[PDB]
């Protein structure tokens, strides 16, 4: 693709001729429409897309939730078309595009991007939806009531979120340069007073926060906006940062049982189009270095003394329960990012004593995948209510 900015129409199109050119491994669809019939599309890149398949583990970019962040639009168009082009002749690449299945979604908030037309460093009419909503300040919050309009592309993307079991994901942004991890929301419980609000696992989403910034030239640098606060090794806490109330982030991670961090890309919000070569050339390790990291830990399914998948189970590590537990998807597989340690998972399985299942996670991978433990229970065999469940926790 070329490097200059892509609205609608041209960005739209260079998708579906992506989608006939290399149909052998994409697909572009719409999980639904903005509040000006704009459409929100997303493409998949995996050796069999369209379906996903027990084993390979899901992942996502969403980006340009907020009209006037472009980097992200225009980052991950590039990205795209990377993996399109990489696949075959790139041996690494080709065994990631392999191994995982990536979906791409370019721009949340379209109407936003388009409605800008005087593009600007702070400032613009882009940012929040049509009705002049935050889309970052508008998902269930586990915290406090976010009792708010939930809007059609918070919406769609919440369905989306339940089409696929999503393992790893990431949502792109603009304004500063750092990747801030959850919870972007608190409770003293969580240590809001020390302005700080870990999750069960800040090791991991601390560990993919320096993966994705250690590669960052800039966003390394730490000391890099001007007009703006600053970060050390470009990493940090949501809350520590500022308190976010109602952010898909901490959705991704309450709700659909997946990681997502995220990625401030630029100081400068809107940049001219002359800067984006050296933000792609910023950005692009980081992007792949962060994908590949759908595969830290263990995954398998889990069935029944008759060998039958039992889905809807709760399987998470014993002193990693979350606040809504992990369960299983539909095909009783299960997938948990860890870190190189020796594990200890607790199946527990309605109306049962939980199983205990021990598993060592590696501590070097030759392969992109995790590591793979299936669960036979030596017997036979709704998410949650979408309220502040940390709150009275
Ligand atoms: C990665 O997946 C690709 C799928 O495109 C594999 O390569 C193709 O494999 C088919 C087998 O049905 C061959 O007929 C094609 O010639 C291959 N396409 C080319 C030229 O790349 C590839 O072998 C896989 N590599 C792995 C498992 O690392
Ligand atoms: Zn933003």
């Amino acid at each position: 693709l070329d490097f200059n900015y892509h609205r609608q129409e041209g960005m739209e199109a260079f998708l579906k001729t992506v989608a006939q050119n290399y149909s052998s491994v994409t697909h572009l669809h719409s999980i639904g429409k903005s509040v000006k019939g704009r459409n929100l599309w997303v493409l998949v890149v995996g050796r069999f897309p369209k379906e996903h398949r027990i084993g390979i583990p899901e992942f996502k970019y969403v980006a340009n939730m907020h009209g006037d962040e472009t980097v992200g639009r225009e980052l991950l168009l590039h990205l795209i078309d990377y993996l399109v082009t990489s696949d075959g002749k790139d041996p690494e690449i080709t065994n990631l595009i392999n191994s995982t299945r990536i979906h791409i979604m370019p721009s949340m908030n379209p109407d936003g991007f388009e409605a800008v037309k005087k593009p600007d460093c702070y400032y613009s009419i882009g940012r929040e939806n049509y009705n002049q909503y935050d889309l970052n300040r508008n998902f269930p919050d586990a915290f406090e009531y976010n009792n708010v309009s939930r809007q059609p592309e918070t919406v769609a993307v919440m369905k989306w979120l339940k089409t696929e079991t999503f393992v790893l994901s990431a949502n792109l942004h603009g304004g500063a340069l750092v990747a801030s991890y959850p919870f972007d929301n608190g409770v003293q419980a969580t240590g809001a007073l020390y302005s700080r609000s870990l999750t069960p696992d800040d090791d991991v989403f601390q560990y993919l926060a320096h993966t994705y910034a250690s590669r960052n030239p800039n966003m390394k640098k730490g000391d890099e906006c001007k007009n703006k606060m600053n970060f050390p090794n470009g990493v940090t806490n949501g809350y520590s940062w500022y308190p976010l109330q109602g952010g898909m982030q901490d959705y991704n991670y309450i709700w659909a049982q997946c990681f997502e961090i995220t990625l401030e890309l630029s100081c400068c919000k809107y940049p001219r189009e002359e800067k984006l070569p050296s933000f792609w050339n910023n950005n692009k390790a980081s992007l792949i270095e962060y994908i590949k990291q759908v595969h830290l830990g263990v995954k398998g399914q889990v069935f029944d003394q008759n060998g039958n998948p039992l889905p809807n189970v709760i399987v998470e590590v014993q002193d990693r329960k979350h606040i809504c537990p992990y369960r299983t998807n539909k095909y009783g597989e299960y997938y948990l990012l860890l870190l190189p340690g020796s594990y200890i998972i607790n199946v527990t399985v309605p109306g049962h004593d939980p199983h205990i299942t021990k598993v060592i996670i590696p501590e070097k991978s030759q392969n992109f995948s995790a590591l793979k433990k299936d669960i036979l229970l030596p017997f036979q065999g709704p998410s949650c209510p979408m309220i502040p469940l940390y709150r009275n926790l």
